[PDB]
């Protein structure tokens, strides 16, 4: 199986999943190097944010624990087509680039933060990743080419 995609065992119905360790992803199906990847991301930062700033809320005071929250809970509301990712993105993302609908830009390795990279190298073009931990946030992934 492909970069961290591990298979599993879903602790409601003991029927297969696949998790991948990289990007948080979890999906049933079973899954499926570029030198650079796209991508598009929704933060959701919190108090132990490196700068708990954002053009949203001058002082984000949310826990981590709550950041997550928020952010399980677009990917429900993704994952169920409810919403898409870029309507979320350019609404609630404490990044800037939500103006960008999200949009990070093209860009290779070296370049960004180490577990937004990894997840951001381990998805494949249109895969969202699950919730992703760095030093600024909570990040949704998606990857566009
Ligand atoms: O604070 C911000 O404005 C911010 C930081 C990031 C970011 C992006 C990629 C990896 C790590 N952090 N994205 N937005």
């Amino acid at each position: 199986l492909p970069p961290g995609w591990e298979k599993a065992m879903s602790r409601s119905s003991g029927r297969v999943y696949y998790f991948n360790h990289i990007t948080n992803a979890s999906q049933w199906e079973r899954p499926s190097e570029p030198a650079r990847v796209r991508c598009s991301h929704l933060l959701v930062k919190h108090s132990q944010s490196r700068r708990p700033s954002s053009w949203r809320q001058e002082k984000i005071t949310r826990t981590k624990e709550e950041a997550l929250e928020l952010i399980n809970g677009y990917i429900q509301k993704i994952k169920s087509g409810e919403e898409d990712f870029e309507s979320l993105a350019s609404q609630f993302s404490d990044c800037s680039s939500a103006k960008a609908r999200g949009d990070l830009g093209a860009f290779s390795r070296g370049q960004m933060q180490k577990p937004f990279e990894d997840a951001s190298f381990a998805l494949r073009t249109g895969e969202m990743s699950g919730p992703v931990f760095t030093d600024s946030g909570i990040h949704i992934i998606l990857r566009t080419e």
